[PDB]
Formats: C-alpha cells, sequence, structure tokens
C-alpha cells in the first residue's frame, strides 16, 4: 500500500511563476501522476497553487518543504500545507525524533503522508548528515515512518538507506539528471525517482519526460 | 543590527486578523519580528509587506532553509522579493548550502543568520555533536548573525565564544520552551520570544513584564 507513482517519474517543479510552471506540467501530463511542489513555487505563487494544479491536473502532490523546526512550529506548518490540500510532506530527520514525531502526529490526523529526509544528494551533505544518516533513518523506521528520501548521487549511500528502511517501505530519490544521478541505477534502490530542471528547462519537457521514460522502460510495473 | 529592547516577537499566530492584532498590541515594545512559514503558509508572502506597512519593523523570515544550494538560491530570492530584511538558515546542509543563502543576500541588501543548535529535547540527538563544527563553519564562511538555544545556556555560551563578541547572535525558547530572558541575554544580542506573547491573555502585558525583568540589561 504506496502511492501509486506513474512511470516511477516524480516532476521537481521548481519554476517561480505560476504560467511557465503551469504550461510545463501540463506538457507533461501524459507522463507524469505526481508532482514535487516546493518553496521556490510556492513562496512565488502562495500556497493556492496547490490549488491550481489539483484543478489543472488532478496530480498527486507532494509538498517539498523540508520541515525542519521544533515539535510546535513543526505541527503547525504540516497543518497548514495539508489544508491546503497537499498529499504528502517531506519532513527533515536532522532535527530529531520529536520534531519528526509531530510531523507524523498531525499526518495521521489529518489523514495525509510523511516522506522522510535522511540524506542529501549536495556535496555539502557530506559535512554533517552523511554521519548521522544511517541513524536518523533507523529512527525513522522506529517512529514507523513509510515514506523516505534518499540521493540518487550517491549510489552506495542510496543502496544502504534502502537495506535500513526495508523492501516494504517506499523511497524516492532527487539528483538525477542535473546533478548526476542516473535513471535507471536510481530505480535500483528507489521506488520513483524525482527528476527537474532535466524536464523543466528541456526545450521541449514532453520530449524529455518521454526519452527518461523510455530508458527505464524495462524497470515499470504492469 | 539593533534590536529594540533586545527583543524580537515571534509572530506565529496563523491567521492575519489575529497577527495584525496582536502585533499592533505589542508595537510599543519591539521592532523587530520574526516572521515564520506558521504565518506565511497560512496567509501568504504579501504578509511581510503589510507589517512593513503597518509597523515599520525590520522582518526576519524565519524558513530555516535546509536545500540544496539551488534551491536555496530560489527560496533566499522570493524571501527577499516578498521585503524580508533576514532569512534564516540550517547549518546542517552543509557550506555550499549555505553560500547559496549568502550570496543572494549580499545581492539584495540583506543578512543571514545561521541557526546552530536548536531549542527542542531533539536536537541532542544529532545536532548538538555538530554545532560548534557548524558554528565555526560560519566563521569560515564570513556569516555574522548566527542563532542558538536559550534552552542550553552552557551551549549558548559555547557558541558566542566560538563567534566571537563582535558577531549577532540570537537566541529562542525563552517562555514556553523553559529558557531565561536574563540569562539568555547574557550571551545573545537579543531574545525571540513567541507564545509568552501571543498566546498570553494580555500580550502587552506579557511583553512589558518581560523586558521590566532585564530592564537592568537594556
Ligand atoms: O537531497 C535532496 C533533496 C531534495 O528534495 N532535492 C530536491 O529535488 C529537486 C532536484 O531537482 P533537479 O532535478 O533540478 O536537480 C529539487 O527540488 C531539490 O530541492 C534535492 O535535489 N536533493
Ligand atoms: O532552535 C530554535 C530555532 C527557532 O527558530 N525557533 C523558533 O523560535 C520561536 C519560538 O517560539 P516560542 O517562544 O513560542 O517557543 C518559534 O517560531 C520557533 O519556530 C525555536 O523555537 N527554536
Ligand atoms: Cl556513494
Amino acid at each position: 500500500d504506496v502511492m501509486d507513482v506513474m512511470n516511477r517519474l516524480i516532476l521537481a517543479m521548481d519554476l517561480m511563476n505560476r504560467d511557465d510552471a503551469l504550461r510545463v506540467t501540463g506538457e507533461v501530463r501524459e507522463y507524469i501522476d505526481t508532482v514535487k511542489i516546493g518553496y521556490p513555487l510556492v513562496l512565488s505563487e502562495g500556497m493556492d497553487i496547490i490549488a491550481e494544479f489539483r484543478k489543472r491536473f488532478g496530480c498527486r502532490i507532494i509538498a517539498d518543504f523540508k520541515v525542519a523546526d521544533i515539535p510546535e512550529t513543526n505541527e503547525k506548518i504540516c497543518r497548514a500545507t495539508f489544508k491546503a490540500g497537499a498529499d504528502a510532506i517531506i519532513v527533515h530527520g536532522f532535527p530529531g525524533a520529536d520534531s519528526v514525531r509531530a510531523c507524523l502526529n498531525v499526518a495521521e490526523e489529518m489523514g495525509r503522508e510523511v516522506f522522510l529526509l535522511t540524506e542529501m544528494s549536495q556535496p555539502g551533505a557530506e559535512m554533517f548528515i552523511q554521519g548521522a544518516a544511517d541513524e536518523i533513518a533507523r529512527m525513522g523506521v522506529d517512529l514507523g515512518v513509510k515514506n523516505y528520501v534518499g540521493p540518487s548521487t550517491r549510489p552506495e549511500r542510496l543502496s544502504r538507506l534502502r537495506e535500513i528502511i526495508g523492501q516494504d517501505s517506499f523511497l524516492i530519490s532527487p539528483g538525477v539528471g542535473a546533478q548526476g544521478g542516473d535513471p535507471g541505477e536510481t530505480l535500483r534502490f528507489a521506488d520513483a525517482i524525482i527528476v527537474g530542471r532535466s524536464i523543466y528547462l528541456a526545450d521541449n519537457p514532453a520530449a524529455a519526460a518521454a526519452g527518461i521514460i523510455e530508458s527505464i522502460k524495462d524497470l515499470l510495473n504492469p
């Protein structure tokens, strides 16, 4: 029982104006039913952008808010985000168990889902996050987290994350394309890949998405 | 940065009418408001300009920025476009992610505050062990503004030691989370206070009371 992500491909819609974001998302609609909306778009166009995407595309919405505050503020953020119509929210694990639990409690109450971000894809992740990541992931499992985010750019780390969370957990992975991660290699471990710039900055986003999907065709579910 | 009464209001009410009313009630006591995601996600980024129009306060956007460098740049740009004077950024994601924020702040005439250790009990699990190194990274990157926890004065003092007396340090966890205003101001330039003021029966009296308790420190 996990979200059914069409073509194992999630669009990271980080364009910052409504017109372009709507155009590109519409162009790739036949390939992707799950869109990750983050703060670049939300802070530029408002939380109503979630409403507009639901109206226009009917896509599933993951709010990539990397929630990273104290328990009381995390609760408020999750409440506001689910109220606006997000299906799921992404939460940092590094602030600790209480901060994560606050998000899980709201998701449970409100009938939505939390994704736990355990390690990140940027080079700077090696400084502090990488050393804590196995324990952050183990903490997530202990807390009952079922959905996780881990980095395409570090296949050995993504593999270990998959081991810790088990085969039944749901794992999505960014860093594919622009940051250097390979779609097929990433799907060895992740249930779905997240792709932003490779698609949304392409002259033909639909062709870019179709091309990624063609490259992973033998990895799709019947 | 010159914060009136060394007191920053954490305005985490989630509706515009209450947030504006309560801020107005305490306006004589403050000139600096921290606005975070509870208010922004409920009422929109336009709330920042509205606070400036009504109160002419400085605005710190407490967005705990914690993404990759490319996304951090976008978040900072959108935030400063909305009129924030400063933004709070996590150090835990590493130097590149912090640098991305420093760059946009310089471009738009704003400040970055580096959050190095957090105030909640869970901060002990992963953040605390990294916090001194995160602070040293801030120093190496030229960060001048920092955030550290009222709930652990010995850790707040250590942060002040690392960054030096010339850096600017603000500190949440005062009141509701158990931190003491006067003790916190031994180390921090200003205290951040949310619930003790905004959930008080009488927010103005609450703010006035806090200020009375630290009057010899002003
Ligand atoms: O470790 C992580 C976690 C993320 O959410 N992301 C997010 O995934 C997306 C990556 O987009 P892109 O394909 O353009 O690199 C961005 O929205 C980014 O904020 C990431 O790149 N690395
Ligand atoms: O370590 C930290 C960092 C924060 O920004 N904060 C923020 O400071 C404020 C504290 O509010 P309060 O006084 O109601 O506890 C909240 O907005 C919270 O998100 C915190 O409590 N601890
Ligand atoms: Cl690796």
